[PDB]
């Protein structure tokens, strides 16, 4: 099948994203996990997401995500991820090309146990996926949660 | 990699399931599509769904959905999912072993404009996996939408 015109302006997301990434909040310590990311499309104004995570050293699998992303022309953007956590996510904000990121934050989250606000932000920089969560708690405000660095493979 | 004991009485489940199906409503007269559905796990407490139906000559692609499901030990699963219209389930049910069956019945659509709820239910009818999708809508109460029936690949 080929790019539609609302995905093909994300056209560098596509493909297998892979390398490791690193949590920590005020409630927890640095601790260090692998990462694979994969966009797609078939023809659809849509890219799926896939992701998962995994342990360094063994490495058994961590986490793992799998969503759809919905671009559109004036450069909003939506976003609904399911994670085996167990939430759901419906997450709206914009991309800009020049800079080749996408920056969300939640609207929905659903099924939360003690999460409250979550914003995702994928940026190309440097050729590389950098891929950031912030979180929000019932007990403390936005801010860096995770931050993860991926190659293209 | 163990199936997880809390994940161990739904086995029938695991692995990649072909098939079609048949949207009716009262909208939209009789209709027909291509569909496959897998279920993998990973060494959790979860197993990984992926769904995608196309178009039977074409066949061209329609729609997906992802998400995962949560089987406890006490009968209830509590299912997540992302669909590539882009719009999120949270599901929750109470799933059987010897029936072979996993009900589910929406506990939160987010991103309808027009959907109000939504069940599910997959199940083994004589050896291949028939699925029911059912609908209620801003005008339409809970009907029959999608029948699939599929078999083990
Ligand atoms: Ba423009
Ligand atoms: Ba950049
Ligand atoms: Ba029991
Ligand atoms: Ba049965």
């Amino acid at each position: 099948p080929p790019v539609h015109p609302f995905v093909a302006p994300l056209s560098y997301l596509l493909g297998t994203w892979r390398g490791q990434g690193e949590g920590e909040y005020p409630t927890i310590p640095s601790f260090r996990y692998g990462e694979e990311i994969r966009f797609s499309h078939s023809g659809k104004p849509v890219i799926a997401y896939t992701q998962k995570t995994w342990k360094l050293e063994s490495g058994a699998p961590l986490l793992a995500e799998s969503g759809y992303f919905r671009p559109r022309p004036d450069g909003s953007i939506e976003v609904v991820i399911a994670c085996s956590t167990g939430l759901v996510e419906v997450q709206k904000g914009t991309y800009n090309v020049d800079e080749q990121s996408i920056k969300l934050k939640s609207d929905l989250v659903g099924n939360a146990s003690k999460v409250k606000e979550i914003s995702r932000e994928f940026e190309l920089v440097d050729g590389k996926l950098s891929y950031v969560v912030r979180l929000s708690t019932t007990t403390n405000p936005l801010q860096p949660l995770l931050k993860a660095i991926l190659d293209k493979l």
